[PDB]
């Protein structure tokens, strides 16, 4: 909650985890108090751009045509073209694969009824419904932000768990990310961070370490 307190949790969390054979990731967990999650406005479902990214960048796919689809192959992104929509809504083994492999989907906005009608049944249950952008939009600002974005989602339990970096970034960086996440809570409720009951940090396979 104060920075050195979090530098300490981060520090300790790295210390307590047995090195396994892969780069673990850091999760931040917080439980809330005195907020009624039966009121739907009290729930959090927000996107945070983390100041230093996630560890490994979010894979983005672009559904569109024209220059939207040229800008997407110039930035190195998966392009699903207008002619493929129907072909993917009928081949659900493939579609399922594509939804597993990408974190975010951006789509030419006028194509959102087709997308909805053919891919919506797989993309919407997984929270992967595309973001619409005008057909003539500049997408590099958006692609830059989304490569560093995480979604905080409580649903109706009073707690959340977010990715904030990985074992290859510095403690200082993990705490700056964690602060970007605490700033969403600070602005959601009137009393702000008064509502954080307990905060924990933890590696992929490492025990949770309560902050303080």
């Amino acid at each position: 909650m104060d920075r050195e307190a979090l530098l300490q949790a981060v520090k300790e969390a790295r210390e307590l985890a047995k090195p396994r054979n892969f780069t673990q990731s850091f999760e931040f967990i917080a439980t809330l108090k005195e907020i009624d999650m039966r009121k739907p406005e009290n729930r959090i479902k927000t996107e945070v751009v983390l100041p230093h990214g996630r560890g490994k960048e979010a894979k983005i796919a672009v559904i569109g045509t024209g220059d939207l689809a040229k800008q997407a192959e110039e930035l190195g992104l998966t392009v699903i073209r207008k002619e493929e929509i129907e072909e993917l809504g009928k081949n659900k083994r493939k579609l399922r694969k594509i939804a597993k492999a990408h974190d975010f989907f951006i789509a030419q906005a006028d194509l959102m009824p087709l997308i909805g009608r053919y891919m919506g049944v797989i993309l919407g249950p997984r929270g992967k419904m595309p973001k619409p952008v005008p057909a003539n939009a500049n997408i590099k600002p958006l692609v830059e932000r989304l490569k560093k974005t995480v979604v905080i989602n409580t649903r109706d339990k009073p707690y959340f768990q977010v990715l904030v970096g990985n074992e290859k970034m510095t403690d200082e960086q993990i705490v700056d990310n964690i602060e970007a996440v605490l700033n969403v809570v600070a602005k959601k409720y009137e009393k702000g961070l008064y509502h954080i009951k307990d905060a924990y940090v933890k590696l992929t396979m490492g025990p949770a370490v309560k902050v303080k």
